[PDB]
Parts: structure tokens; sequence; C-alpha cells
């Protein structure tokens, strides 16, 4: 199971050494997205994304009830990831915590040009984690859904597969 192998490594790194993930799996073609709500009072990630978008003037005003999405190109991924809260994810060994779906996506082009089509992998992850922001002194449990789109990597890549798209949706944050 490639998804389990990828997610086990991905989330362990995401907790302790996330920036390592970018050179390994991410490239110039990749896009990263975060969906969050402005309404939440004690949400650390929402404030982090909100401040980040404002600083780079990326933010576009919407109704408070309306959901907000922040998407960044390859150059901005590292800086955005830095700002996001520290997280501790439960091991995938605990089946109750994670719901993982892995599906083939045979619509991708072949970078080599050797074959007409290239095999693509789509990974959807439902999980929970412990989000802590020390500077704010905010601690809580997060509910999230994350979607990965995997395709064949470009030449000189560390790994055979790369992340074409990464979409993170922040649903609920429970204090203490």
């Amino acid at each position: 199971n490639v998804a389990s192998t990828f997610l086990q490594a991905f989330f362990q790194l995401w907790d302790h050494d996330r920036l390592t993930l970018i050179p390994q799996f991410y490239d110039s073609e990749t896009t990263f997205s975060v969906v969050f709500a402005t309404d939440s009072p004690q949400d650390p990630a929402s404030s982090s994304c909100s401040k980040f978008s404002r600083n780079l003037n990326i933010l576009s005003p919407r109704h408070p009830s309306t959901l907000q999405r922040l998407f960044v190109g390859s150059n901005l991924i590292a800086d955005l990831w830095k700002v996001l809260p520290a997280t501790r994810h439960p091991s995938l060994d605990q089946t109750s915590q994670w719901l993982i779906d892995c599906h083939t996506f045979p619509h991708l082009a072949d970078p080599t040009g050797m074959a007409p089509y290239a095999m693509g992998l789509m990974i959807n992850v439902n999980g929970q984690c412990e989000e802590a922001d020390i500077s704010q002194n905010l601690y809580g449990t997060r509910t999230f859904s994350r979607c990965f789109i995997l395709g064949p990597s470009k030449p000189g890549a560390p790994h055979p597969y790369r992340v074409l798209s990464d979409q993170l949706t922040l649903h609920t944050w429970k204090p203490q």
C-alpha cells in the first residue's frame, strides 16, 4: 500500500521536520491549499493563515460566514508551512483515528513521453491531531481532511512520485 507508506512518512515528518518534505516531494508545478473559517475564536491555524495572507496582500475579503481558502505556489509553501501550528499526529496503527482512501487516477500525462498516459494516485485522508501554538499559548485537538494528488516526478527528483496538489481543510478545533 503506497498510500500508507507515504502517509506514515509524511505525517511523522510533518510533525517534527516538515520542511524536509518540500525538497523530497514538492516542485515548482505543485500547489498547496488551506481551507479555514474566520469565525473560530481560539483557532490558531486560522489566525496564522489570516495573518500570512494579509502580510503578502493575498487575502480577498468575504463574508465572515463564508469560508476562506489560501493557496500558494512553490516559493511560498515553505514560509506558509513555517507559520502553521506544531502538530502531533496519532500513529496510523490506530485505525480508529484515521480514515484513508486511495484511488488510481489514470489521466496524467507522461513527463518522459515514452507512454501515452501516466498512472496517477489520489489520496484522501481524514484524521485528527493535536495543534499547539506556544507563542499564543493555545493548545487543542484538530479535525482535518487532507487530499493529495500524486503524479510521476520530473527528472532529477529525489523520488519517483511528486505532489501535484495538496489540499488541507481545517474543520474543527477543540481547546484544552
